[PDB]
C-alpha cells in the first residue's frame, strides 16, 4: 500500500541522509514557491500507525492545522516535509521515530518507537 511505496520509492528529504524523512509527491502543487520559516501553514492531513491503523485526520474535524513553519510546534519530520512542499502539493510522508516521537511516544496514540505515515496537503502559507 502507500506506505510501503513511500518507504520503497521515496526521497530522502533529510539533510543528513539518515533515510528518516522519506516523501512522495501526489498531487503536484503551484508553481515553484514553497512556505519560508515562520509562515503560518494551513494543512489538511491524515496520519498511520505501522499497524495499519489511522491514528488522526484533520479532514474529519472539519479544519485544517494550522502551525508556524520551523518553530518546533510539530515534529520535526513535519517541519522538514511542509517546508518542501507547494501550494496545493499533497504528498505522503514516512516519519521515522528520530524525527517523530522516539522512544517516548506520546500516549495514548502513539507508541514508543512509531514510524508515522502522513498524507499531507498542503493548503495555504502566509508570511505574519
Ligand atoms: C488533535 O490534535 C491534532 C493535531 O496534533 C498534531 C500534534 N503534533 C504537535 C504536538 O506534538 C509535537 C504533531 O507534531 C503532529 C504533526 C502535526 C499534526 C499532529 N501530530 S500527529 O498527527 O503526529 C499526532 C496526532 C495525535 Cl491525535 C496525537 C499525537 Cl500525540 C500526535
Amino acid at each position: 500500500g502507500a506506505p510501503a511505496t513511500v518507504t520503497e520509492q521515496g526521497e530522502d528529504i533529510t539533510s543528513k541522509k539518515d533515510r528518516g524523512v522519506l516523501k512522495i509527491v501526489k498531487r503536484v502543487g503551484n508553481g515553484e514557491e514553497t512556505p519560508m520559516i515562520g509562515d503560518k501553514v494551513y494543512v489538511h492531513y491524515k496520519g498511520k500507525l505501522s499497524n495499519g491503523k489511522k491514528f488522526d485526520s484533520s479532514h474529519d474535524r472539519n479544519e485544517p492545522f494550522v502551525f508556524s513553519l520551523g518553530k518546533g510546534q510539530v515534529i520535526k519530520a513535519w517541519d522538514i516535509g511542509v517546508a518542501t512542499m507547494k501550494k496545493g502539493e499533497i504528498c505522503h510522508l514516512l516519519c521515522k521515530p528520530e524525527y517523530a516521537y522516539g522512544s517516548a511516544g506520546s500516549l495514548p496514540k502513539i507508541p514508543s518507537n512509531a514510524t508515522l505515515f502522513f498524507e499531507i496537503e498542503l493548503l495555504d502559507f502566509k508570511g505574519e
